[PDB]
C-alpha cells in the first residue's frame, strides 16, 4: 500500500480546504447554521469531487461549509491545531500550509465573507489563532510547520494588508505571502493592489509564490515571474505552452508545486493527455508533490504518490529526488533549510 513511506515535505496545501467533516459538523450544529448533510460521511460524500466542475459550483462548496468555520475563534485555532494532526498522519516532517485570513474574518472585512453577518473576529486576529494552533500541533506532533497568507486575485483590496501581516507575524509562523483563487480574471495578476503588495514583498524580505498556469495561460505564469518576481509556482502546468519561458525557468531551477490528483480532479489535466508532471520528471525538473486540498478532494498525500507510482511511473528515487527539491525550496531560514535537509539526507538512506 503506502507508495513512498519515508518522511516528507509538503509545500502546497490550502488550511480552509484541510478541514475535517466532524468538525465542520460540530460547529455547524452548535452556531447554527446547517449544512446539506449531518453525517461525516455524507458531507464527505457532498464536498468531495469526483468530476471536475464548473468555477460556480466548485466555489459553492465553499458557501455550504465556511461558515461553520468563518467569525468562530476556537473554531479557526482548531482547525490550524487539526491540520497539523493531519500532516503528521501523512508521514511530512515539514509542511508550509496556505489560506486567506480574510477569509475567516467577519470584521473590519469587506466585503465580509460567505454572507456572514457582522460579529467581531478580525483578519489580524484570524493569523494571530491560526499561529496558536499550528505552534501548539508542531509542539504536540512534531511536524515543523509555517504558513503562508494568500491574496484574492478578485480582491486586490485586502493585498497590502496581507503583506502587512505577513510582515507583523513574520518568521512566526509566516514566511510567505501567495495569490489565488481565481487566475482566469483578465488583467488579474496586474492588478495595482497585488502588484504593490508583492513590490512590498521583496522590500521587507517576505518571500513569495503565486497561482499560475493551472487553468490559466503561460502568460499568467510570465506575469507572476517577471512581475511579481515571485520564487515558486502554484503548478504552473501551462508554462510548458511558451517554450523559452519553459527553458529559461529551467535554466534558473524555479520550482514548480505540482498537486497530480487535484489537477485531475479539476480538469486542469485532461486525462487523455501526458500529464504535465512526467515532463517535469524526465526533465529534472526541480518541483514537488502536494495535496491541494485534501477534503474537496477526498485524498491524502499518499494519494497524490500513488497515482504518480502506479499511473506514471515513478520510482523511489524520484521521490527522495524531488522531497529534497522541495526542501531545498522552501521559505525556511537558511539555518532551518540545511538541518530539514540533513534530516531528510538521512532518512534516505
Ligand atoms: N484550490 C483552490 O483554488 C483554493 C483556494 N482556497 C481559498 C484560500 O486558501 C480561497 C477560496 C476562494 C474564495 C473566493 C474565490 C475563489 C475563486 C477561485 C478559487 C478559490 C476561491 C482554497 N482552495
Ligand atoms: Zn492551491
Amino acid at each position: 500500500t503506502p507508495a513512498f513511506d519515508k518522511p516528507k515535505v509538503e509545500l502546497h496545501v490550502h488550511l480552509d480546504g484541510a478541514i475535517k467533516p466532524e468538525t465542520i459538523l460540530y460547529y455547524g450544529k452548535r452556531r447554527g447554521i446547517a449544512l446539506p448533510a449531518d453525517t461525516p460521511e455524507e458531507l464527505q460524500n457532498i464536498i468531495g469531487m469526483d468530476k471536475p466542475l464548473t468555477l460556480p459550483d466548485f466555489l459553492a462548496k465553499f458557501d455550504y461549509y465556511m461558515p461553520a468555520i468563518a467569525g468562530c475563534r476556537d473554531a479557526i485555532k482548531r482547525i490550524a491545531y487539526e491540520f497539523v494532526e493531519m500532516k503528521a498522519k501523512d508521514g511530512v516532517v515539514y509542511v508550509e500550509v496556505r489560506y486567506s485570513p480574510h477569509l475567516l474574518a467577519n470584521s473590519k472585512v469587506e466585503p465580509i465573507p460567505w454572507n456572514q453577518a457582522e460579529g467581531d473576529l478580525t483578519p489580524d486576529e484570524v493569523v494571530s489563532l491560526v499561529n496558536q494552533g499550528l505552534q501548539e500541533g508542531e509542539r504536540d506532533f512534531g511536524v515543523k510547520v509555517r504558513s503562508i497568507l494568500c491574496c484574492m486575485r478578485h480582491q486586490p483590496s485586502w493585498s497590502s494588508e496581507v503583506v502587512e501581516l505577513c510582515k507583523k507575524y513574520r518568521e512566526q509562523t509566516v514566511v510567505a505571502i501567495d495569490l489565488a483563487g481565481d487566475e482566469t480574471i483578465e488583467g488579474s495578476s496586474l492588478f495595482p493592489g497585488h502588484v504593490q503588495a508583492y513590490a512590498e514583498a521583496v522590500k521587507s524580505g517576505v518571500h513569495r509564490t503565486v497561482h499560475a498556469g493551472e487553468v490559466g495561460s503561460a502568460n499568467v505564469v510570465k506575469e507572476a515571474v517577471d512581475t511579481l518576481k515571485t520564487e515558486r509556482l502554484g503548478h504552473g502546468y501551462h508554462t510548458l505552452e511558451d517554450t523559452t519561458l519553459y527553458n529559461r525557468l529551467r535554466q534558473e531551477n524555479m520550482h514548480f508545486e505540482i498537486c497530480p490528483w487535484s489537477s485531475y480532479l479539476t480538469g486542469a489535466w485532461k486525462p487523455d493527455t501526458e500529464h504535465a508532471v512526467i515532463r517535469f520528471k524526465n526533465d529534472q525538473v526541480n518541483y514537488s508533490l502536494n495535496t491541494d486540498d485534501p477534503l474537496i478532494f477526498k485524498s491524502t498525500l499518499d494519494t497524490d504518490y500513488q497515482m504518480t507510482k502506479k499511473d506514471m511511473g515513478f520510482t523511489e528515487e524520484e521521490f527522495k529526488r524531488l522531497n529534497i527539491n522541495a526542501a531545498k525550496s522552501s521559505f525556511l531560514p537558511e539555518d532551518e533549510k540545511k538541518e530539514l535537509l540533513d534530516l531528510l539526507y538521512k532518512a534516505y538512506r
